[PDB]
């Protein structure tokens, strides 16, 4: 799969947005229930989980939601890696994974948006 991202970085606040994301794979043969959760890594004080809404049985979900880390100095980011996770939501056995991508903050122009594709791995 592959998900799309804008980052960017202003007035003391980094803003995730995710766009949508193509070509979830199950090994079930059924649809998921894809939602996405981030983490800002390393998280010693253990605040900065965040999750997107549920999108609901599809391998191609779109969010168009925006996840919020306030409190951070550009300098702080550059030692964080942003850890994505894909989940399927399951009422009746565990959530499971889907895929995920990490991605350092210390790649990215923090004065600009960078919006493009990432490729998700399992």
């Amino acid at each position: 799969g592959a998900v799309k991202l804008s980052i960017s970085y202003r007035n003391g606040t980094l803003f995730i947005m995710v766009m949508h994301i193509k070509d979830l794979v199950t090994e079930d043969g059924a649809d998921p229930n894809p939602y996405v959760k981030t983490y800002l890594l390393p998280d010693n004080h253990k605040t900065s989980k965040r999750k997107t809404k549920i999108s609901r049985k599809t391998r191609n979900p779109t969010f168009n939601e925006m996840l919020v880390y306030s409190g951070y100095s550009k300098e702080t980011l550059r030692q964080r890696e942003l850890q994505l996770s894909v989940l399927s939501a399951e009422s009746l056995r565990e959530n499971f994974f889907l895929g995920g991508v990490t991605l350092p903050l210390k790649d990215f122009n923090l004065s600009k948006e960078t919006v493009k594709w990432y490729q998700l791995t399992a």
